[PDB]
């Protein structure tokens, strides 16, 4: 007997990691080490019938990792109250593209110490006078702490176990002959960002695509490589920190020193990669429902400025990426047709995590010069409802809900349970 | 073997109510559905003995009720900082009776965003320049809340039963021939009021009056009826809803908007039962501890707003009715002895709950012209210590421990446990 | 078999005590009465071997009693705003040795209620203008309380023991005979304090002194004694106690009224058990490590108030004493060599409790003329490494960790498991 769909997930993490960074302070809080025994050893016949996006286990990790995040947001970080006006200047002299500023550095009066002193104090904000925060805003920062992510294990409990369907070619929905039941997972890795997998799972034969739907094109498709193509980002911009401890209850940050003159924040993607990895995907495509097709690929169609880029973690700050770069190719249906493609990025503090609860800000980013090297692990595709007159499919990428990434991940466990 | 007093109570309820109102919040968070098995069965015999008012099970379902009420003062309801001073003045243009305001639209200044700026807004407080709030407000209010009781039932856990007296006839402390043992009782709703209880539970046989002690006059006598009263309540009060999000951390309501002039708030109660009731109450009253005697009934004797009126709810607001319309009649002992009965009422939004932690606001009432049809299921009543010269009894409404309307209602469960 | 090590405590607790007092209420709280059973009974033989100060179990209680602390933290303790410039002056007006003060009665400017308003308030400070407090400040004061150490039991759970090493002379990392198994300990008082046990158990033969490493200088002795020296603490400070209460969210109190010019705050200590019980140690010093040497007894060697002075407390204040009266005498290694010693001792209402997450302030020291008797039930040292030329030894005070103090406590009692 093997029943289904029980909000009860064991937890595996630890080596060298213990507190200080948000997700090691997580892992370690969470997580007890795991052993390597695990057998899972799969057993003759015993079905073929499988739905990995039906799957219950992925919104309790999701509604986990948040709540989680909340678990973080109570005791260091400042739900309030500075945000007020800021009486911000730009260090420009002389212009060309009436570039304006994302990055501003700023005069403050600030609350300090006893009844009524303020002094006057440097302020950054990423995006002149007033303009603050909108009706909310948590202020991370902390004393320890970091942000990267932590291979987080999720095992199923006594008298529980966990199919797991090893089939290389798997419909989503369907026929599938190799169950194996492993007690834990190998570790799985809690990467947030939209578009592109960054570090997660690579597909162990060819590159595999997934759908819950493949018709609706409001339902997204999972695009799993068995390749990375590579992605660099630089952002060598530069923040020195100060944090004043002026008063009890008062906990102020200073960043906005030195120089530098930092091109915004900075990224590569590395394309040979890319060539192949997309000529072999519109080759899926071409072999799935796309049977004789020109593959389109234009930008993302507008949104939030987290649905409109590729909005990624470089460690806490979140990253913005104009995605034209990525999707730019007109593929053609006849046949298939050293440089680097550079994308333009900008660092955010100002995030907005939960529903509306409230902003969170990661204020001090501490030093300069940090590049981020990252294996594009994906794809998360939403299909532009096309014509059969215009001979030519265009796809777009889509996303938002992470726990489309996690159904990406948890895409080999359901955790089920055995009865006599 | 039947052991008794466990603070141990299953829950259940919930059929198409999800959240939003508190009262369905909390049943929803606190409760499980139900199942319409339930078979008691009485089994022949199994005692005589009971007593219903030394039911620690009452005090449980009370504490709880009253801990889940703080509960929902945590996340929304604010306990700061706006009362200080109110600008208030009166639409009293001209005057007769002295009539000055329950009801006042004043203006204020408010901490709206940013740092010390101000607007003029709109306060309405229910009871010229100053008088706040004395030294506690907790402010409700909240965008998506109401407050209607719900039914909640009481169960007993594994190994453990509840027995029930199906006595018609109970005295009390007494001979009771009909016990049976119940899983999960029908569903009690939380109805919070003095001196009447509204809907309720009725009587199946006839009316049947109760008390700790028919000596001491200290004591409560709950009396229950097996018919209804009718009780009409309408508040023809209008008030226009304005929330304001003006700042991060501040929430603000304004209400006091339109007009029409409402007479403050009314209600009326339906006498023919009233008539047959009280006669045949003074009936059950001299058929037991009153043999010969004229019974009187006056007033409430005095106290706090809540101990003076009729104080119950129509859905959040605290209404206080003037109580002499109920308790006006000289009942003779002799004999026996359209048009209906209609009492003066007032919507408080400054209640005090708890013991004096704080004082609880419904702050927005949302629209205008609201009735509530009740039914009287009730009284609970004090008896004026008089004289036997007097030739005469006096009764008052007494009250305020609503663990008596509780006992009035947990009055046939008493869990108790099993052992071989 | 017998494994040990296992973070699982019961608690025992109650008699005629109740709430109120935070001792009173922590124990009502966390403990359940007693039975007076407990028969231990040794078993024949079953080894010889035990070790103390590697017990987690204190670690346990430890981390237990300070998070104990701190849900006593969260109701009634201020830990905010007032703290801003003070306003003092000082009593004297004619002087002699620039004595200053180390109390002073201050005026300040204080919101009371509304919006901007001050009263002229008195405020006192234990340690002119401005000066205040150091990043941050909690003020305990609340309505009912206090602060006696109240027996607190540990308890094995079930299918766990706890043996007991009754034998007399243990060296602490040895040879024990005599091993029993408690379920529940005779109960432990928690007082907190440094150099000296105060109440706390006595030795049942004679001097015990304890040590984790008798080399190393760094480790800290317990030396136990089988008598106590007496120490009687009158502190004749006065103080009215005035709680005003203008405002809803404020609670202010007022201290400082009255006279009586109490010198500072007083203790004794008393030395005819000084005498004997300073010999007797310098003799098992001498028949343990010392053999042959002149022993010689400084005072503390300085840091944090708390470990300069014997930092106790008389009921939730801070006291400190200067403690040259307790080591000033050099014991000759040749033989052995009404009056009472007075130590001078001061009040503190500010106190660094935890790590730097917050200040503890006793705010309103409730009438005057407070003595606290006491038995010296200890000493905590720390060696001064000295040479062997010197033909002479050093002792000075240590301590601080009260882990120390709950190891020369719970010295007989390590939780065990029981298999078959
Ligand atoms: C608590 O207990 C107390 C008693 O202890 C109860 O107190 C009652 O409170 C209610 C609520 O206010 C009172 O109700 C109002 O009564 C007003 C006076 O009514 C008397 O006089 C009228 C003549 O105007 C008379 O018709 C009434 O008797 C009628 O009803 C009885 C049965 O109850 C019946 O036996 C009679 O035959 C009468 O029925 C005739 O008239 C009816 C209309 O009134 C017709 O429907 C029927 O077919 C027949 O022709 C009674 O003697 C009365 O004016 C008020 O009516 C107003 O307002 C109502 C809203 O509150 C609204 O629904 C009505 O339509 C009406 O509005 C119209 O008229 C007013 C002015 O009359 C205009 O301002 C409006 O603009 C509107 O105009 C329209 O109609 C105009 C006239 O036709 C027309 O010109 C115009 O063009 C428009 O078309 C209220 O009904 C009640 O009086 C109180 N009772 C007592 C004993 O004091 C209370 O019930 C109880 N509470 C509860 C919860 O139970
Ligand atoms: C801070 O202040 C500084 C000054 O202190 C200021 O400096 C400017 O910097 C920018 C960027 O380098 C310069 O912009 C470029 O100007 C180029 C030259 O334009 C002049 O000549 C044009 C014709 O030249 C062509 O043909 C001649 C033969 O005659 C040939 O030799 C040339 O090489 C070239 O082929 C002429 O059209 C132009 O005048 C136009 O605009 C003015 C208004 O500004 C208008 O009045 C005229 O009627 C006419 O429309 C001018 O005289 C220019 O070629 C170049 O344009 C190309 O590149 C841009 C992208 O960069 C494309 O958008 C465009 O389509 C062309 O492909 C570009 O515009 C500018 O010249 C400097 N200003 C001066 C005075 O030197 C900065 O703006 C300030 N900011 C910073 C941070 O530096
Ligand atoms: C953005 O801002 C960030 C800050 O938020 C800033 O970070 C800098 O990062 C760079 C690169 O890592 C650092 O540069 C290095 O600085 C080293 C330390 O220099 C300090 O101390 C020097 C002496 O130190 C010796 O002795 C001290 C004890 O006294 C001991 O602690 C040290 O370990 C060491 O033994 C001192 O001379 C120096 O001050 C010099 O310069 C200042 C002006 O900047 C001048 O005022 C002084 O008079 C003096 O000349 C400073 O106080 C330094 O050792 C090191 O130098 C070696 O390596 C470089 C190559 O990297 C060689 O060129 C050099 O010959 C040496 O071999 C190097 O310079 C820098 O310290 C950080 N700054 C801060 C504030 O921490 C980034 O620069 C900014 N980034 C961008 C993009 O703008
Ligand atoms: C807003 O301002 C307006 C004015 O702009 C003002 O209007 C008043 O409205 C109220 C309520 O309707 C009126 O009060 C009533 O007045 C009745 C008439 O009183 C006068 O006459 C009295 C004797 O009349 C009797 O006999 C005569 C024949 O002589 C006969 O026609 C009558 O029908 C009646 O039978 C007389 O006593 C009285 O004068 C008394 O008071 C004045 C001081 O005010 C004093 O100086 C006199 O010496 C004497 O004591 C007056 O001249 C009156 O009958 C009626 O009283 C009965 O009812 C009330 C309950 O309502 C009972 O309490 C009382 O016991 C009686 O049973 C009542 O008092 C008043 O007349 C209006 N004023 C004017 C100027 O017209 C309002 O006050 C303001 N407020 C609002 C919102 O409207
Ligand atoms: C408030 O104001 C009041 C005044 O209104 C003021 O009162 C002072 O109170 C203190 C404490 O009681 C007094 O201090 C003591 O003074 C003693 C006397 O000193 C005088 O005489 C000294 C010599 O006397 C010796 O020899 C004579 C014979 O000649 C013999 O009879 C005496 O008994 C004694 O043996 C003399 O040296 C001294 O003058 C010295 O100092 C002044 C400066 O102040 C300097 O100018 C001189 O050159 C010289 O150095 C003075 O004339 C004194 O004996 C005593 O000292 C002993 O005890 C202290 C400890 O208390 C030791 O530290 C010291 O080593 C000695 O053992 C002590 O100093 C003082 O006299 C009062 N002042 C007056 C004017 O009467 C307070 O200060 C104010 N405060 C309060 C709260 O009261
Ligand atoms: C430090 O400050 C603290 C305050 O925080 C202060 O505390 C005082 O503690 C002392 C000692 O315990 C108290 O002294 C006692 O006070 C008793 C009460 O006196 C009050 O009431 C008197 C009458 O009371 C009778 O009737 C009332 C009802 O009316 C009833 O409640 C009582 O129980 C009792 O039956 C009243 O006369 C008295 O006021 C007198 O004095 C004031 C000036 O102080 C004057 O203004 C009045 O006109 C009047 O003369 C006061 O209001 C009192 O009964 C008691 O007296 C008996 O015992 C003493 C010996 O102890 C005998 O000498 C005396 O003859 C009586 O037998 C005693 O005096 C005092 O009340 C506390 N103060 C406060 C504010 O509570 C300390 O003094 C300070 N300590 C230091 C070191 O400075
Ligand atoms: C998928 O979506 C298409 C419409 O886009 C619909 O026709 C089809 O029935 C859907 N499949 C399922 C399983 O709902
Ligand atoms: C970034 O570095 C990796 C190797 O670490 C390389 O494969 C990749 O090509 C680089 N990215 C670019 C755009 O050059
Ligand atoms: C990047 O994408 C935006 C839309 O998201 C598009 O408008 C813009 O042209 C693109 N930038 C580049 C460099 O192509
Ligand atoms: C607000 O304005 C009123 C006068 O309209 C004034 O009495 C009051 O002091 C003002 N309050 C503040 C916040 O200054
Ligand atoms: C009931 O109250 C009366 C006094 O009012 C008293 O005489 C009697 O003993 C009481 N009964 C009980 C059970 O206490
Ligand atoms: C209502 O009751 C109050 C006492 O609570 C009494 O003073 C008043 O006279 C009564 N009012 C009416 C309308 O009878
Ligand atoms: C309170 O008054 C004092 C002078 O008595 C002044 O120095 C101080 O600034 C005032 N504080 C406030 C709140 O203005
Ligand atoms: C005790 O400390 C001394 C140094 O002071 C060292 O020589 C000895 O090895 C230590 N013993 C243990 C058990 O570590």
């Amino acid at each position: 007997v093997w029943k289904d769909a029980e909000t009860t997930l064991f937890c595996a993490s630890d080596a060298k990691a213990y507190e200080t960074e948000k997700h090691n302070v997580w892992a370690t809080h969470a997580c007890v080490p795991t052993d390597p025994n695990p057998q899972e050893i799969h057993l003759e016949n015993v079905t073929e019938e499988f739905n990995m996006w039906k799957n219950n286990m992925v919104e309790q990790m999701h509604t986990d990792i948040i709540s989680l995040w909340d678990q973080s947001l109570k005791p260091c970080v400042k739900l309030t109250p500075l945000c007020v006006t800021l009486q911000c200047t730009n260090v420009t002299n002389n212009i060309t593209d009436d570039m304006r500023g994302e990055l501003k550095n700023c005069s403050f009066n600030m609350t300090t110490e006893l009844r009524d002193k303020k002094q006057k104090v440097y302020s950054l904000f990423y995006r002149y006078r007033l303009i603050n925060c909108n009706t909310s805003a948590i202020t991370q920062a902390c004393p320890k702490v970091s942000f990267e992510p932590i291979p987080i294990h999720y095992c199923a409990p006594a008298g529980f176990a966990i199919l797991k369907c090893k089939d290389k070619k798997f419909n989503g929905t369907g026929p599938c002959p190799s169950v194996s039941t492993v007690q834990c997972t190998h570790g799985i890795k809690p990467v947030v960002s939209t578009q592109l997998l960054l570090n997660g799972s690579l597909a162990e034969e060819e590159v595999m695509i997934r759908s819950e739907n493949i018709t609706n094109n409001a339902k997204n498709i999972l695009v799993q490589f068995n390749t990375p193509v590579q992605i660099n980002c630089t952002r060598p911009n530069n923040n020195t920190r100060k944090s004043i401890r002026i008063g009890p209850g008062q906990a102020f940050y200073a960043t906005g020193d030195i120089i530098g003159d930092i091109r915004q924040a900075h990224c590569n993607v590395s394309k040979a990669t890319w060539n192949e990895t997309l000529g072999k995907v519109v080759k899926q495509l071409r072999k799935h429902f796309g049977n004789n097709t020109i593959i389109r690929f234009a930008n993302s169609s507008g949104g939030d400025l987290e649905v409109t880029t590729h909005s990624f973690n470089c460690g806490g700050e979140f990253f913005y990426c104009n995605t034209s770069g990525l999707f730019n190719s007109t593929w053609i249906s006849n046949t298939s047709v050293n440089d680097s493609i550079t994308l333009p990025c900008r660092i955010k503090q100002i995030i907005n995590m939960w529903q509306r609860i409230g902003q969170a800000m990661y204020a001090p980013p501490i030093q300069g010069v940090i590049r981020c090297v990252s294996n594009i692990t994906g794809l998360i595709l939403t299909r532009d409802g096309g014509s059969t007159n215009s001979t030519t499919e265009t796809f777009r990428p889509g996303g938002g809900d992470m726990r489309d990434n996690w159904r990406s991940e948890l895409y080999k466990y359901k955790v089920v349970k055995i009865e006599p």
